[PDB]
């Protein structure tokens, strides 16, 4: 029975990888936290689980922490697609429009109204009501919060004018604790604003906005365009069985209907376990979790096929 803690963006996916695991391999079981990327990499640093689920790769510091944490290289291994939803609640609004200028100062708390002309400009076709936007951000460390804030500093033009990583940097209305707690909080606060891996943002029924982009598209989030993003991603920067990505093309697109918020959840292991036990359920659940463990469809985007060579043969060479 293995232990592994991290991101929530993975959490509803993970309960599939699981489940699939404990039918692969009869007996076995994982244990899994879901408390954030920002406490994913630290308790796997601190020799207290097994692997980590984070959004972000291992930073070059955390990868030595890793390193002596493992007595081998650690290896960033993603496993899932996970698309960003811009979840509202505004009652009767089931058709909202948002570009990344002002999806940015909503977020840094330039923009406090809904029938603010900025987006009442991209909303044509109905009248924006007078109320105040209630912004809800993750008030722990969060991938979904580093790839969002990334997204907002690539597509905005400047209008953002906040750093990334994994605390939130707007300036701007409350926080809750993982992707469920704001996901739930969104839907129980009318005005609201969040971000939400597409799993959260389904299972409470969020509305989501449409993003306007860079490529003069209109974009919801739907199987065919978070995968036109997901082509132009590269399995190119790691050595490596170290599979970091390179998703930086996502933000901008120049082919339209491509829906642009998207992020990849890692595995964070040991390439070498210290212990032989741990190193061989570790791969057994990757080999599952990359196996029979992709359906998706639903909630995430499984991994598509021009990287599955290269994760099939690194979840291989797994200690």
């Amino acid at each position: 029975t293995l232990k592994a803690s991290g991101s929530t963006a993975q959490a509803n996916a993970m309960t599939r990888f699981v489940n699939v695991f404990e039918q692969a391999c009869p007996g076995q079981t994982l244990n899994y936290t879901a408390n954030g990327s920002g406490a994913g990499i630290s308790e796997f640093n601190g020799n207290q689980t097994d692997f980590g689920g984070s959004d972000v790769p291992l930073s070059k510091d955390e990868a030595a922490a890793a390193q002596r944490r493992c007595g081998s290289p650690a290896w960033n291994l993603p496993v899932v697609f996970g698309p960003i939803a811009v979840t509202y609640n505004l009652n009767s609004v089931s058709s909202l429009n948002l570009d990344g200028p002002t999806l940015a100062k909503i977020f840094n708390g330039s923009i406090t109204q809904w029938n603010n002309p900025a987006i009442q400009a991209l909303n044509r076709d109905f009248t924006l009501p007078g109320e105040r936007i209630h912004v809800v951000f993750r008030s722990d460390e969060s991938g979904t919060t580093d790839n969002f804030q990334r997204y907002l500093q690539a597509a905005s033009n400047g209008a953002w004018g906040k750093g990334a990583g994994k605390s939130f940097q707007g300036g701007v209305g409350e926080g809750a604790r993982g992707n469920d707690g704001t996901s739930a909080a969104a839907k129980n606060t009318p005005g609201s604003i969040t971000y939400n891996e597409w799993s959260f943002a389904q299972a409470q029924h969020l509305t989501m906005a449409n993003i306007v982009t860079s490529a003069g598209g209109d974009p919801v989030a739907i199987t065919i365009d978070s995968v036109g993003q997901t082509i132009a991603g590269a399995t190119i920067s790691g050595v490596g069985n170290d599979l970091v990505l390179d998703t930086d093309s996502f933000y901008r697109p120049k082919r339209p209907g491509s829906y642009p918020i998207v992020l990849a959840t890692y595995e964070i292991v040991c390439s070498k376990y210290p212990d032989s036990q741990v190193g061989t359920a570790v791969k057994a659940f990757l080999q599952s979790t990359i196996g029979a463990g992709q359906s998706g469809l639903g909630d995430n985007g499984y991994i598509p096929i021009p990287d599955e060579f290269k994760s099939r043969l690194s979840t291989a060479v797994n200690a």
